């Protein structure tokens, strides 16, 4: 299309394509002293609001906004429905800034109608480790769309990030925008076939009768890696070394400190599940997935799709296929209806064998103020929320 906001930003033009040797900002030698100290102007009747995500009621306001107004399927039957506890987890990572949790209220009602957030993350792109902001949960009320409010929320968080002497960010979206560094399709592994069939997530065809679809997806309730267990605090140094060593092979990944591993992976019910295999006091395999329900739009029988999303999975004692089979099984044991995954890291390699179906669209990865060659999603080693 035209990208009249994006073309004023430091991001590639749609036709830009860079050599592998290119790996730099679009704009360097930036100065915290020069950054605007004034808040970006909102339309008359709207005000900035600083959300405190540790405050139950502020967190609840953001929860309601996203519940009613966040990402939907381009057929409009499902809306992402992140839990309040998930938001807490997602937004209170180590060294997070309260002031990168930005809301917009309509003054006359005092209601939150807009939101955008960022957490700090060390990101390695093509073997350069950069302090970045990981931006997410950009949301404008459905009553207020196409009013050019998103660029205000965007310019306003950029300014707040820049005040911290950070000049780059990472972000993902399903819409195509100038310009992805990688593009990863999503795949779904049915667990509760019948429910999926009933709510129109999956389909039957004459050869695949209901009972055949159910038999197709059925799994044995026995782990390939028998000692896979919920991670605990004692496990963090071992996960740090396992995952950390594994991630170094990729073109794009997060460099986690121990404190970050503890946050990202220590299990929280209905938010984040990590399983580990400990052999001789070493952590040799891990599995992790997060909970992201979709509200079912207008179904007289089901209100919620329980979905597990593949997070970080490493094996040194089994095949990757065996590990991901256990991951599916662990997700089944925790009452999930489906197991989603992106064609990132080694995932694509197992989708056919493990009966994944191809989804409808893809997820684009983006960098802000960074210039580099684009790459296929198997070289992507980071999963955003
Ligand atoms: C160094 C620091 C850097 C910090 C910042 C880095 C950058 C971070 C960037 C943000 C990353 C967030 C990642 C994220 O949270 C994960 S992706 C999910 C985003 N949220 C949703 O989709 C919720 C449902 N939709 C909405 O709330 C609205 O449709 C939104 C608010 C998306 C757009 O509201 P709207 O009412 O429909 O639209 P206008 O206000 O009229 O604005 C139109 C302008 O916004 C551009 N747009 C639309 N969707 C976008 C998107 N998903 N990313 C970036 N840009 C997006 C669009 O191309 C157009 O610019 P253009 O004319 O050039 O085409
Ligand atoms: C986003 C996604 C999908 C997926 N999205 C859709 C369309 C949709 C929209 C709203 C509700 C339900 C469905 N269909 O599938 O599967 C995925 C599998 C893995 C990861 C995905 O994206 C996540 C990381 C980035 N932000 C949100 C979740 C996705
Ligand atoms: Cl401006
Ligand atoms: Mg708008």
């Amino acid at each position: 299309m035209d990208y009249k906001f994006w073309y004023t930003q430091p991001v590639p033009k749609i036709n830009d394509e860079f050599n592998e040797s290119v790996n730099e900002p679009f704009i360097s030698d930036n100065k915290v002293e020069d950054v605007r100290k004034d808040e970006y102007k909102l339309p008359p009747g709207y005000s900035w609001y600083v959300c405190d995500v540790k405050d139950e009621k502020d967190r609840s306001e953001i929860y309601t906004l996203l519940t009613d107004n966040y990402v939907e399927d381009d057929d409009n039957i499902f809306r992402f429905n992140y839990s309040a506890e998930f938001l807490l987890w997602a937004l209170t990572s180590p060294n997070y800034l309260k002031t990168w949790h930005i809301g917009v209220k309509y003054d006359a009602s005092n209601k939150l109608i807009g939101f955008i957030s960022a957490i700090p993350t060390d990101i390695c792109i093509h073997k350069r480790t950069i302090k970045m902001a990981e931006v997410n949960f950009l949301c404008v009320h459905k009553t207020l769309r196409s009013k050019r409010l998103a660029p205000v929320l965007i310019k306003e968080i950029t300014r707040r990030i820049n005040l911290e002497n950070i000049w780059q960010a990472i972000y993902t979206a399903g819409v195509y925008l100038p310009k992805p560094v990688s593009d990863a399709r999503y795949y779904h592994r049915s667990i509760n076939v019948k429910k999926l069939i009933e709510i129109g997530f999956s389909s039957l065809n004459s050869r695949l009768t209901m009972s055949r679809a159910i038999k197709l997806y059925r799994v044995e309730d026995t782990l390939n890696i028998k000692n896979m267990r919920l991670m605990k605090k004692k496990d963090v140094e071992g996960v740090h070394k396992l995952l950390g060593s594994y991630l170094e092979q990729f073109n794009l990944y997060a460099v986690f400190t121990k404190e970050e591993i503890a946050h990202w992976f220590l299990p929280i019910e209905n938010v984040i599940y990590t399983y580990v295999n400990e052999e001789n006091g070493k952590i040799k395999d891990m599995i992790s997935f997060y909970s992201l329900p979709s509200q079912i739009l207008g179904n007289d029988k089901y209100s919620t799709l329980n979905a597990a999303y593949s997070f970080y999975n490493v094996t040194t004692t089994a095949t990757f296929k065996q590990l991901m089979q256990d991951a599916i099984l662990l997700a089944k044991r925790n009452n999930f209806d489906v197991f989603n995954a992106l064609e990132v890291m080694q995932n694509k390699s197992v989708f056919e064998d493990l009966k994944f179906g191809e989804g409808d669209g893809s997820l684009k990865y983006y960098l802000y103020n960074w210039k580099c060659a684009s790459f296929a999603p198997a070289h992507v080693g980071i999963v955003l929320l």
